């Protein structure tokens, strides 16, 4: 957990985020060059942090936001495929490990369904070694299928990793349930437009103190057509201290030195913050002080989570009374989302 | 949702926050000497602050901590007792709600188990109208027996509020569980020592953005002999953006106006940032695209909160895999936390 | 005012600013091109922002700085012309309204006079609602006839509206004038070139709140050949708190919230910090409590705004003794400008 | 124009602020003796900080603010009067300048109409040079008679200094005002309660900026029964550039050297950013160009000011119908305060 | 290198600095009297921090700065002395190392000569081991007698340490001398009176980073008489970034834990930032390539250095001809010290 | 020293940094056509900033970064060259002084020998005044060959210009070196890569303070196919306090005016902040007040230097215990550098 130099050691992963330019495309040649753009940008980039292992790259920085329907099917990938491939080579090439985004992801029922927004976690022999397809989708605007689940895969010098999408951060759940599977690194690859700015810098951080994980973000830059995305990449410690944190500008780069011992040994012995311990042991000192035992409480306190687990219509039905309850609302109306 | 006037409207609730100066006490009569300084700041206050609606003092504001076990069973407070009566004749007096704290209160057991830690709002009427036990004591150091319920009230003009305390707001999932409740105000009361001051200044900015609630925020200031307190009291948009926010300084006072309407508008018409609808329906763009239904996906897809809500010990059992098995650590003993 | 959200309600006006990188034009055809980019633009943003009821671009936009003086002439803008019909499309395309800049706009002496420096509001129908001719141009630089007056117009949702351009904000009297004749919003065009960025900054927010106005922003950006544009285009609450803020990213874009009701509200019931209604009714309480009536005190008391308004000659000698009495200065000679 | 010494030298103004503790005082005795407690601490200051010249107390620093109507009217002082001879002596001793704070001063028609809020500016030879009865009382809570003047004095080493008063310095006009009679530096002494905190460290510096004025702020700390003052006390370039700021701690100094040579060079060559000289010389490379004279435009082109200099009582009718009619408001009443 | 927590592991030493409130004194009494109450404070801190292996204090904490000559003669310390004693009870009834401020300390020709200002380090067994004496003293104003050495000392787990005062860290050569000795902790205690705040906020953190050092700042607040005191006592990674830092608050705390295997990792391990390593094998890469061996070039090629050790009087001469020939300034007189 | 304005006086110098594009350039042609480019660029800055005296341009700026050896070699210019009279030309068209990047220069035994890499300032009669060679290559992955002296030049109106190139400001010694030579401007030209980012922003502050100087960064932008540069050219004042800063934007610009009678006033009459004259006068006031003269101390009391001055390989072994004893570590290997 240490920020300045381009070097890292045997205890430290050397991560690279990068406020990838925003490519505006439309066809699958184009996709593959910029895939190729994506490849030489990793090697050139290794030349110069001769101790990458690790090298993030924003959501929709392969194919652009497809926001056309009929291009978004026409260009939506196969894992593996060719983009992979492509991907995979500069990963042995620079001897690194790259997280890498497909938007869109073929659905099984491909083209009858929406594709899904994936990551891939490719290892420095080429091996695709997680992937990880987003579970809260950017709606209204944004139309990928939903995925379901989290992983955990063991990453460069055995860091623990786990991969989240864009809109997926604005929600806590899900940097919990990824730390408490293990991660010791989240990383959150994002096209995230203007204009939530400041509140999306301020949640990795709150994420990486609240979960004692370190986070990494890599975020797009420039203006597509559509939107302007405002980069701020970073990579912040479990402590919530930001390492390094890139402004707007495009391609920009930040590069930072992860301990694998220091986040174990943090989460062995730290403890008026050991957040994770703490929530599943909650009024330790009360309780052996009081004569009940030395582990305090574990039991989940929080109706909501147990509503949501039990009965998702029943926590449904009382968020739309506290919301509304359609997906749209009249007073700014999107095609194709009902309303009234 | 505005800042920088003393008044207040129909629309706004008149929050006042305290950077109230931590006593240092040993007595029930000091308590109640406190208490009455307490009550005459209030009044004093309301005297600057027409708009003043709704007062906040820090946890531990009445008592200190009490540190030893001794004075802390003599001094535990009765709900209602003497202490509330204090701070009802000021509400009345001055017009106002206020939440105050009791720390302790006794237990059903008392003396013979920990008191809890509590707050209690009281109307402009002198009606305790919500009492809550703090769900997770800030363990090791501190020994309070853990509460186990959030609640919603009806506050000034309707604002629903839910009160939580100090290391509460470390844990997203409290923030939630009231939201989800119906509050459109939290407030967290806190003696929050020393060092952590970065982390809690971001966690209620990030709590507010994330879960689309006003954030009223007072912590403690001053050194009692053990911990020095950092004040910066605060209160926040539901936005993720700070009203007014106090500095370091002992009795500082912050003042801002929240609306009404405002929240209520923002609940049911937002729409890329209505987290709390959100969650509840994800994907619903892809979803409608792809023929299945328009309410997107409500299921909770976070095998953490489904193992948690099932099986409390397993959960218990996964994290002390990743952190540590015992509530104390060898390399930092406290004495009578067990370790090893 | 709230801001994160990609949304409007009934009570919001929703205000996209761009940071609009700074073309280098040089003759006619190549201005109407660009002016058909910035259509484009529009048409894209609404896509991607379905709240957005008001976009607004930076002075200059359209044609550049036209520092050739034959090219200036060349370019001179009709209002109404080819592109304000071009902008007029766009807003009734993407049904928002618009701000645009004509730089220059003929005099009515054309081409033997100075052009103006202009800007038009454009309704969601396509019709120009207000047209602003810069009343104090940039000089020595900048070569524009100065406009005489300011004017507010009814816009989205009824919003009251005020344009004003570049180094006019420098002067508290324009923002002051505006919003003394109604205005709820004032939206600065700007191609402010370093160096004074951090003061145009902070300008824009202290001019939101002396005089209890949103406040909004669009700002150039990128290198012409002469000056670069600092961005940092900003939506700002009557409260003199920022909404949004871009950096200083080419085609930038921020979008906020800006709500009707919560700014007559204010107006309404602010007391302390009413500045508009405390100006004109000075010491109140204290003529109250001495016998003396119940408005205060209307009466300028300021000598110099009395002096300007009955004698702008001797304001203007009283100025130059404190200054210098020549528009140039001999040890930074300007051609064209004389000194001694 | 520098921060850091503690020196001065021919050319620069030593200039101190103290973030001076709010007292809370009743009697006429506890006047004098606070008044003493000022004296003896301008003393030690100079021995600390050689280069002083000039020390600046806030507002109410002597009495505190007398909430109390009856001890209002038995603590309002005489000018000359002993408080200001105790200041005297202080100055004469310390060989500085000082600006002190006598609140209330009492009213020609004492005891039947309320005391002026007033400073003075006391000269290093123990002499009154300035004494400015504050214009704009901060209503409705503060009853103050409104004085009717701004002066400009010839301060330490030739520095012409003007004094405005706390709720004065919301208001662009009055800083125009001074700097317009030739003012180098404006003193805003100050008692400026929480909340408005950040609205007031950013008003000061735009104000320094727009009228290319120095700035020296002092304002009151701590909580006195009623109000929480919030210190911020600060010394600010004729660049908007902040010197040094005092943060909110009690009895915090602040001290920084203001150059007469800089102000009087840049009053006479600075060209894009001279406001001063700008704004009555509107448009003067444009009318050259035009063939119309090479001194720009200086009749005041802003209807409100010409409204309110010709009729006052119009343009207090006019700002009636933009914001109340009456001072008070039924929805925040104030006793004393009239509504409806 | 990780800030949050109270906890510290073996790997780590747990640091606290104290915002002590400067003592306003004048006898041995009540010297005695406050160093036991910085005893009590440590104690008292240890019950919080139960990480605690080191606290340090601020210059000037234990006496006060004594203004008085005679007054400053009479409280001179011995060390060791009854103070220290005081001291190091503390450390071993905590269990903790310990810097404390001994001002003065009594000269070897005691009371001829001037005091020292010292500092000592008090392991957890009591015994001093370090003592340090200003090399560089605050003049004009402040009097002590100049040290001539730095020391380093293996410190709580074998941490590196070496001592600084105040005046002594604004330059940069202290800090230099001291990594180059092996130092792993800079402690630089300081009563560092307003102005200089934001100058030496800064310092630390350049220092830290310029040295690959960590760095442990305690400062002293309030007002005593003649000084105001700014705090931001704060602990600095090696990489420059803060890990807490303290606002101006009397008796304001922070702590920190610093990772003795992270240091020792990056000093062997990086590579672009490897400060102290580059400094002495300049142009390795060049001289490799231009086959010239592989250490690069280790001579000091700055002539100020090297005239400095060989001639001080002619690197004096050299300085007065750009700054001036006497230690005072008779545009700024000062008792005692001669200029002209 | 003041900032906003893009006039100057006489005495003021104009100072213009440019956050130049990085190049990625691989023949003569390409340079040559660059150095044009450059040219312009510094023509047309002077048509916007007329009180511009000295342009600054980024490390690079002019070749980019030759990473490729053979390109290196091809490309490393003459001194003087064609490249420095294409600069030349536009110094004395826009009459200003220039500080220009020739990455390579020859070395004296090229194309055997890696080349310099070398700054010039160029008067505004297209002179070449001062030809600096950098001391401290950045290594490991830059190699060049390293200089060996500093110089100090008079400027435009006398100011007294170092130059410096990025790497060696992370040594304070090179910064005390150029102002113990009379340096008033150092001037810092960087192509400062990420990931360092705010350590070098605080550097630059840092030693503008330390050393009481003018400092001037310019720092080039964007990606060149291995590095992302950071930007932030900054002009930053004697006291420590920013004039203007640029953000990371591709082509910015800041302009500040630096005050030749403000530094020389500082220099002569700063007490206890004159660094310079400090570090050569220890403990004056002591020295005098025990009867020893009153020149205070001027030997060097840091054992570090003069150990480097007398034995640098003493030196250089005593950091290789503390560091590593070889250039290259093999835990992060690179081709070329040694290790083990
Ligand atoms: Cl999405
Ligand atoms: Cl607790
Ligand atoms: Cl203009
Ligand atoms: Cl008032
Ligand atoms: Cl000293
Ligand atoms: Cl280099």
């Amino acid at each position: 957990m240490r920020h300045g130099d381009i070097s890292s050691s045997h205890d430290t992963v050397g991560i690279a985020v990068v406020n990838y330019k925003m490519p505006r495309l439309h066809t699958k040649a184009e996709v593959i060059e910029n895939a190729k753009k994506i490849a030489d940008m990793v090697v050139g980039m290794k030349q110069g942090l001769p101790g990458m292992d690790l090298v993030v790259f924003p959501e929709y920085s392969t194919m652009g936001i497809m926001y056309d329907q009929d291009e978004m099917f026409a260009t939506a990938a196969s894992i593996p495929g060719e983009e992979t491939a492509i991907f995979a080579e500069a990963c042995k090439k620079a001897d690194t490990w790259g997280v890498f985004s497909l938007t869109g992801e073929k659905h099984e029922d491909h083209p009858n369904k929406a594709p899904y927004n994936t990551l891939v976690l490719i290892n420095n022999k080429g091996e695709i070694v997680q992937k990880y397809r987003k579970i809260i989708p950017w709606c209204p605007i944004l139309g990928w299928y939903p995925g379901d689940t989290t992983y955990v895969t063991e990453g460069p010098k055995g860091l623990k990793i786990s991969l989240i999408v864009c809109d997926d951060g604005n929600y806590p759940e899900i940097w919990r349930d990824c730390a408490m599977k293990g991660a010791e690194l989240i990383v959150r690859c994002q096209g995230y437009m203007y204009p939530a700015k400041e509140q999306q810098i301020m949640m990795a951080k709150a994420m990486a103190w609240a979960n004692n994980t370190y986070v990494a973000v890599a975020n797009a830059t420039g203006f597509d057509g559509v939107y302007s995305y405002f980069g701020h990449s970073a990579i912040i410690g479990f402590d919530g201290r930001t390492l390094g944190e890139c402004g707007t500008e495009e391609n920009g780069i930040q590069y930072a030195e992860v301990s694998i011992s220091q986040i174990r040994d943090f989460r062995k012995n730290a403890q008026s913050q050991n957040h994770l311990f703490k929530l599943l042991h909650r009024g330790y000192t009360g309780l052996i002080n009081s004569g009940e035992g030395d582990r305090g409480v574990a039991e989940c306190p929080f109706d909501f989570y147990r509503t949501w687990v039990l009965d998702a219509e029943k926590a449904r039905e009382n968020v739309e009374k506290i919301t509304r309850s359609t997906v749209g609302t009249a007073e700014c109306p999107i095609q194709g989302i009902p309303n009234e």
